[PDB]
Formats: C-alpha cells, structure tokens, sequence
C-alpha cells in the first residue's frame, strides 16, 4: 500500500475535461484540493468555451475516488491509492433515462505533486428539449451509496450505480453509471472485496466568478465491510 502513503495530507488537484456532446465541443477545467483522510474534496470548475452545453451536474461523477477516506481496518480494500502515482484508467458509460448517454475515458494520476483527472467525453443521441440539453436540472445534487467490486477479469474494479438528478419540475431522472478502472503501471494493485463508497455532494457558485461554473464541495468515506 505504498500509493496511500501519497495521501497522508491535502494534495492539489487539476481536472480537464475536453467534451463533445450531439457535437457540441466544450471544455471545463478545475482546480482544488483533496484530503483523504477527511475524505474532503474541494474544487472550483469552470467552463472555458462558454456556457456549459449539459448541465453542471450531470458532470460530477465523471469530475477521483483516490480521494475516499477508507477506515483504518478496510485499508487492504483501497485500490484507488493502490495504483498511484502511476494512476488508473476510469471509462464509464452514463445512459440518462428516456434520453442520450455519456461515454467517458479518464486518467487519474500524479503529474508531479498535483492529482490530474483528464478526461475525454463523448455524449450522443441527447433529445432537443430534453433534461439535458435543456438544462433542467436543478443545481443541487444527492447523497448515493456507490458500491465497488474488483474485476472478475483483469487486474481492477468495476461499479455500476443510479445517479437520481432532481428536475426542475419535481421528477427525478436516473443516470446508470456503468464503470471501469485498471492500473495504468505495471506494479502490484490491491483488489478489494465487495465495499461502497458513501458520497456526500454539494454545489455552489463563486459570486465573484463571471463564467459558467461549479463549486463543488464532497465528502465520502467507504464503509461495508467492519
């Protein structure tokens, strides 16, 4: 478990996601911090091509569980820090109910002192007046349970989750998440037994921030396993 030794502290963290969804090409970038042993996130995202052509939440999960804070006794279960520095590949598709889905492909590894998460996402088949493409999501976002399961297959793990997003008009859309994340080197990983990462959000805005964006604030532990 050499990797958890990389987060004994708050480590700074850059986020780039190059995006294209029903060919709308858009860019976020963030910047902040993460604190493991708090399992705290902080970040600020912004979008740099304009407004953000999705909404803002529909883009948090895809926006680094090597931050999680895993209890002392379920340290043998914490893959995420495992493959670090080196990092992990994390690819999800995300399917919103009765509309288009995400297709992600992320790296998560130090760059030097700093935690980068670069992303590419492709979205398709999203629907003209839709949640999505319409923004009618509201800008808040759900405590969810995401439970992990190592990779029957090859060397990893893999999570499949509902995301519940409230819409402006009361209902609740669901975004299944299906994920995968492998090592990127070559050294020895540890595969957990079956866990869940509890994740708390929160969104804000930056009065003094003039561009489209997100503060975002987490907190998220993993428990399943005592």
């Amino acid at each position: 478990s050499k990797g958890e030794e990389l987060f004994t502290g708050k480590v700074p963290i850059l986020v780039e996601l190059d995006g294209d969804v029903n060919g709308h090409k858009f860019s976020v970038s963030g910047e902040g911090e993460g604190d493991a042993t708090k399992g705290k996130l902080t970040l600020k995202f912004i979008c740099t091509t304009g407004k953000l052509p999705v909404p803002w939440p529909t883009l948090v999960t895809t926006l680094v569980q090597c931050f999680s804070r895993y209890p002392d006794h379920m340290k043998r279960h914490d893959f995420f820090k495992s493959a670090m520095p080196e990092g992990y590949v994390q690819e999800r598709t995300i399917s919103f109910k009765d509309d288009g889905n995400y297709k992600t492909r992320a790296e998560v590894k130090f760059e030097g002192d700093t935690l980068v998460n670069r992303i590419e996402l492709k979205g398709i088949d999203f629907k003209e007046d839709g949640n999505i493409l319409g923004h009618k999501l509201e800008y808040n976002y759900n405590s969810h349970n995401v439970y992990i399961t190592a990779d029957k297959q090859k060397n990893g793990i893999k999570a499949n989750f509902k995301i519940r997003h409230n819409i402006e008009d009361g209902s609740v859309q669901l975004a299944d998440h299906y994920q995968q994340n492998t090592p990127i080197g070559d050294g020895p990983v540890l595969l957990p037994d079956n866990h869940y990462l509890s994740t708390q959000s929160a969104l804000s805005k930056d009065p003094n921030e003039k561009r489209d964006h997100m503060v975002l604030k987490e907190f998220v532990t993993a428990a399943g396993i005592t």
